[PDB]
């Protein structure tokens, strides 16, 4: 697994070097504030891709940018593009058109954008999560799982349906891709075992109302603030995080930035420390009732904020109590939530890049 | 399209019939007090079946049923038999290990089935929803959806996915199929837009804990009856139309089963239909919720049930209740639970055993 970040005129020289002398697959991971577009190559993987600002805060700026790369890229690598898969920081329908956005404007379509990069019938708008639910398999395909993803907590289903160690494959079941980042992102890597086949399905989990346990005072004073009867995302995200901490400060200490509050927590701070708690807390709640809704093997946390965010996984009363969250479910009294097995990225890997590739594989 | 319930010893006359000199399926639709098995052959789907007690309120009671079809048949119409599919009323994995059940006991087991009736390679056990959905395709791929389903409202995605009238098609988008009954059943027909294949994914979305509106106190109400967090299933379920009824009549009425309450509120009881407005009200909250999880193109009512109380939905007022209702949800400010073309089963079908077959075809 292998991506190098490079100026567009780096990229352009890269590309012409015998290494890159093969077919390629363009892509792109887009995000609220920038977007990482570039080429793919093949059992390792190697990207090489250029950043973009999203400065003018509108989608609509990606053909802007795929122009740009045409007209600066010589026709002699252009002309190597097999497939191009992007993936947009929203809803997609028919994999042709993404939108509405949270944090830009417009509407992602596929159909207008340039065909010398993406390529009729072999070309994809992607959810970013469902891009990372393909990056997760791209994981598992090059038999590096246990390279980048860590075991939380054995589930009980786990050795019913593999002998190998928790943790080392994806597993022959269905996956639940959950990314607390800026969005609260979601998947579901369905597993058809008449087929032995992984697919992945886009979900928008941390969009529905948040159903309660004994905190319907604190969903209530959420409530209040937004106008809303709050969704997942609402406690789980960088403004639940500060929500959070407003909460347990009271006052007594003016506001920080989620950013602020995860830095604090790694020092030690007991209040940021505890407003982490509360954030992973209701990211628990998303896991226990997707674990009886969708019955899955697994549960994988991804994401830079996961990765970054080790400290707080590494300390045992934490994991402890995401564990105990974890099974707080009335169905648990049927051993549903204590079934699966969760696991967190604990390497940095842009799960979208590899995903869009591999996307573009089954296209192709 | 057509299913004749037939006597053991007339189904194995009938299979002998030359219109039935051809490869069958074996299928079998399991409930928790009758079990229909029998033999499939095809725009034209003929299915002729015997019916079995579940006396033993045991699972596994299915085998000796089994070997009894086996020994009281040709060796004529058993070599035709190419695969074999059943449904069961519980949670399936590796499609071959069904249950545990709440309404039976013991574990569906394929390894303990006849090959005979079950051959290698071309045998599955389904849960009974994730059947209901292949039966919702294969009514579909039987150009013969409108006169099965009929649409209760389009919604806003139809038109810009499909050409063809809403509700003369499944649509080239995901179905959530549910099965408001005895219990309360889900599954999503997900389309993938990738490779234009329609696949079955099982939920259990009726164990999800109900989120709120603003129906705290009578959430808490049955909370304080069932001593458990209410899931969706507890409000729409025969205890659930029970319960409603009671909350209306307060102790002024007698106490009604749920067939009962449906009954009368068919030949027009101010109490019993409003008890029906209530369940309705429960059934559209895991509608609209699903609608921002899952963003189903259309969202399918199947089952007796649905069909038996067709005049509760051809109300104008009924509908434009639950049409009001299912929008309600924070989401549809941006426009998300008015996407969904919602759909009920308007003419008797099983639904399950239509769906076994269509399973076994893509088995084959
Ligand atoms: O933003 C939404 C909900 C839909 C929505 C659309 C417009 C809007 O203004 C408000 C919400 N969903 C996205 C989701 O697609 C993405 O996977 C996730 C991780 O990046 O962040 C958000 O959850
Ligand atoms: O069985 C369950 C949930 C698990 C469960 C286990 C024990 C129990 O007492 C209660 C529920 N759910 C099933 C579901 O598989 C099925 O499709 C649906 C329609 O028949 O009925 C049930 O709701």
């Amino acid at each position: 697994m292998n991506i190098k970040e490079l100026s567009l005129h780096e990229l352009c020289e890269e590309l012409k070097t015998p290494a890159w002398n093969v077919p390629l697959t363009f892509v792109g991971d887009v995000g609220g504030t920038s977007a990482r577009m570039g080429f793919v190559r093949e059992d390792s993987v190697h990207a090489c891709v250029t950043r973009y600002s999203m400065k003018r805060k509108d989608i609509t700026e990606l053909i802007e940018f795929f122009n740009e790369i045409i007209e600066l890229m010589p026709a002699s690598v252009i002309k190597r593009v097999k497939a191009g898969v992007i993936n947009v920081p929203g809803p997609v329908t028919g994999g042709a058109v993404g939108g509405p956005f949270n944090n830009l404007k417009g509407i992602a379509r596929l159909s207008d954008y340039p065909k010398a990069l993406f390529p009729p019938g072999r070309s994809a708008i992607l959810n970013d999560l469902e891009a990372g639910g393909f990056g997760v398999l791209a994981v598992s395909d090059a038999h590096v799982f246990s390279e980048y993803f860590g075991v939380m907590w054995e589930g009980t289903q786990w050795r019913t349906c593999e002998q190998e160690p928790a943790g080392s494959v994806i597993g022959r079941g269905r996956c639940l891709v959950l990314a607390p980042g800026t969005g609260l992102g979601s998947s579901l890597i369905y597993y058809n075992p008449m087929n032995q086949q992984h697919i992945v399905v886009p979900l928008e989990l941390g969009s529905q109302t948040i159903p309660m346990r004994k905190d319907i005072d604190y969903i209530q004073t959420l409530h209040a603030e937004l106008k809303l009867l709050p969704n997942y995302e609402n406690m789980v995200s960088g403004a639940g995080l500060e929500f959070h901490y407003r909460q347990v400060v009271r006052g007594s200490r003016p506001p920080c930035s989620a950013g602020e509050i995860a830095k604090l927590a790694s020092e030690g701070d007991a209040n940021a420390c505890k407003a982490m708690k509360k954030y992973h807390e209701y990211l628990m709640r998303v896991g226990s009732e997707a674990s009886m809704a969708l019955l899955p093997l697994t549960i994988v946390l991804v994401g830079d904020n996961i990765v970054n965010n080790a400290f707080f996984y590494r300390n045992p009363q934490n994991l402890k109590e995401m564990h105990r969250e974890a099974l707080n479910h009335e169905m648990e009294r049927f051993g549903f939530q204590s079934r699966v097995t969760y696991l967190r990225q604990k390497k940095l890997l842009n799960l979208n890049l590899m995903g869009c590739y591999r996307c573009g594989l089954d296209l192709s």
